[PDB]
């Protein structure tokens, strides 16, 4: 059931900030490894004094990269006057933040009717403020809460093109990648202990749970009314016999974080493809494909919905599929984006639920811990 | 002339290493925008907890890329304990370096007969200790001097395959790219005071002046005895119209450090075509060509040393040429590396002074400023 208690307008995700070291490096990899084109920039050369900041596209999926520049350039500014196009980016914050989790994000944002009144109704809801509602150019308002760890929730709304400040991007610069990524699917944050953190955001939210879950962790869902912004959260689960890698993740983010981004493909076959092809050649590595076992298998799962050429090519390409009461997810995993082993990638696309196609159709995958652990075992029994 | 005054036995550049904020990132654009391929590494992956470091080849030429990890993950190392790989490294020099200058060169690396000596030598000639020379598993010695900034001069030396403690990198990770780049030609430091920092160098190192030099600097350069090692410096030069291009880089870099690494190409123009293709999707961008006039007055100057049609390459690439009264240089510089305007890389290839080649054959491009000059003035004048 849906109790639909989300107690401000939310529309959609709008973009996901990662915090970096040199935003230039990290986004140019990012661009050639997932095929999004470079859109926008706010940087010395629109009159940024402050952070580096590029914007990356591909359908609907919008990543910034941010990075500080040298405290010094900027060393006469107040917040009045201030050259920043991010009114709540600060040096200290961005270094502190890198310097302890390394690379990753730092700000998940959704779209809203009403930046100022979300703002305001999360806070008097229990909402940790971060930054307070600051209108750019009166045309948009961004505010920020505390998600979890250094993460924050962040509100846009728009008046009536990123954000103001930010220049689009000269189009010898704006090669048009695209390798079918077409929008964040949902979001997914690591903390230490998952029942308060639930309490703490669908507190300030009313977003209700949507799904929720002996291998490693705990657990649960988060979702907007029409559960088109989706928010798992995840705890380690200790006494196990293979470490949880949610702790493995605590202990190299130093705490709580964002976990990964699970991106929706239009054709994911052709995404895969795409990205394989460059692993090796700047672009991002997966996890181990699962043995033939997990395909033969797939037959008795998902013969109804993939024919046995689309099941091959799902071998072909290391793609998991998983499959609800209502529709069939397929899913796969890169390896840490990174130098840490925490934040990673999820590609995924989905099937049924046909109405457009309902928020979270086919769950998020966790029926793949049984179904791989079976498949390992039976083809080591292959032997 | 040449004294060969040289204080210790120098052989030839070893590799060149970036401090970063996260090394996979920086690492892998690297990889694809020159065409180097994943020859080693350090990490976690091989039971170091203090850094990932990350070594690109192509050649002769080894780019080496570091960050470090959260410090908890060695918090109960000490120095004779470590699983560093790279004993100078430390946690907070690391950020420090990175907070203050962001991406850039922290060690130069020159292979020596015997780093201990090097060192020694080196030390009681003035130079400012950095890390002592510690052997590595008795078959490598590692010692660091300052060079400028916070740039140091690194020696290693070798008993008789990068260092200990680094694996080489899984065939299936090491795509064999190759753009033609083949070795470091020289490296290229940006100081407030060219007069200090030149004796300083040259008195603990015995290096002679190479070659020396009204647009913007002031420099000279420094080479070992066989004129295979070359450091030039440069100086801001204060008093002229436009802004010094190197009193920017000072204080975009918060002061003096490595302002470019010049690489050779044995065809530096199937390094341009590929470097060129790749700039718009992850690789480097180059500086604005010279207009068709520049290649017109190339005739009068190099029509014997090039031909037309060799002219014409030149010209569909950017390429520029110089020419000495020994040999002739053909050359290119890339966009800024990284978010600020401090480090970037020019492309090499020379003509002549052949014995092998002699080092520096055809000089470092001065003439190249009053040729350029002279060429927008006459393009303009076109109009
Ligand atoms: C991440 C994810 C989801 C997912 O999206 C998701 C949510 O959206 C919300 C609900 C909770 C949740 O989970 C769903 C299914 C997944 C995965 C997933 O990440 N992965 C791969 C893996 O477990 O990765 C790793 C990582 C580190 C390892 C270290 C050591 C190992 C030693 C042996 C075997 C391993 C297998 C996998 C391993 C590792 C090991 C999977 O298989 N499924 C099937
Ligand atoms: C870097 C370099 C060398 C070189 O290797 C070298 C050494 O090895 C040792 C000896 C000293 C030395 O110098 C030789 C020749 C060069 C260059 C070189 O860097 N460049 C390009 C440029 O000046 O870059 C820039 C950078 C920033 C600018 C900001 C604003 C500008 C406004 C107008 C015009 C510009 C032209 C160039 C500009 C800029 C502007 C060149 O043309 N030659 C011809
Ligand atoms: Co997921
Ligand atoms: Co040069």
């Amino acid at each position: 059931k849906n109790p639909k208690s989300d107690k401000f307008k939310v529309k959609r995700f709008h973009h996901i900030e990662f915090w970096c070291g040199d935003a230039t490096n990290v986004a140019r990899r990012f661009s050639w490894g997932l095929g999004m084109r470079f859109s926008a920039k706010s940087d010395l050369s629109t009159g940024n004094m402050v952070h580096a900041s590029y914007l990356l596209t591909s359908g609907d999926l919008r990543f910034l990269f941010t990075a500080p520049y040298s405290p010094s350039l900027s060393a006469g500014e107040i917040k009045p006057t201030t050259t920043a196009s991010i009114p709540s980016f600060d040096h200290g914050s961005c270094r502190s933040f890198f310097s302890s989790h390394g690379l990753g994000v730092r700000a998940v944002a959704i779209e809203v009717e009403d930046a100022e009144s979300a703002f305001s109704i999360s806070v008097a809801n229990g909402a940790i403020p971060s930054s307070p509602p600051i209108v750019l150019n009166e045309a948009v308002t961004i505010a920020e809460v505390k998600l979890y760890g250094d993460v924050v929730l962040r509100y846009v709304s728009y008046k009536a093109e990123f954000l103001p400040g930010f220049e689009r991007v000269e189009d010898a610069s704006s090669f048009p990648l695209d390798y079918g990524i077409r929008r964040l699917d949902h979001a997914v944050g690591n903390v230490p202990e998952l029942g308060p953190a639930l309490t703490y955001v669908a507190g300030f939210t009313g977003f209700h749970q949507f799904a929720e879950f002996e291998s490693g962790l705990n657990s649960a869902v988060l979702a907007s009314n029409d559960e088109m912004v989706l928010l798992p959260i995840n705890e380690p689960v200790h006494g196990t016999k293979r470490k949880s890698q949610i702790q493995t993740y605590l202990e190299h983010n130093e705490g709580a974080g964002l976990q990964h981004l699970a991106l929706m493909s239009e054709d994911i076959f052709r995404t895969l493809r795409e990205m394989r092809k460059r692993s090796s050649i700047g672009g991002f590595d997966f996890m181990p494909s699962p043995p033939p076992t997990y395909y033969q298998n797939l037959k008795k799962r998902v013969g109804d919905v993939l024919s046995d050429d689309q099941i091959k090519e799902c071998e072909e390409l290391g793609i998991l599929v998983d499959r609800d009461d209502q529709g069939t997810l397929l899913q796969i995993f890169t390896k840490p984006l990174g130098d840490r082993p925490t934040i990673f990638i999820e590609i995924i696309q989905r099937v049924g639920c046909m109405m457009y196609q309902s928020g979270g159709c086919g769950g998020f995958g966790k029926g793949n811990f049984s179904e791989l652990f079976k498949s390992i075992e039976e083809y080591e029994k292959t032997l």
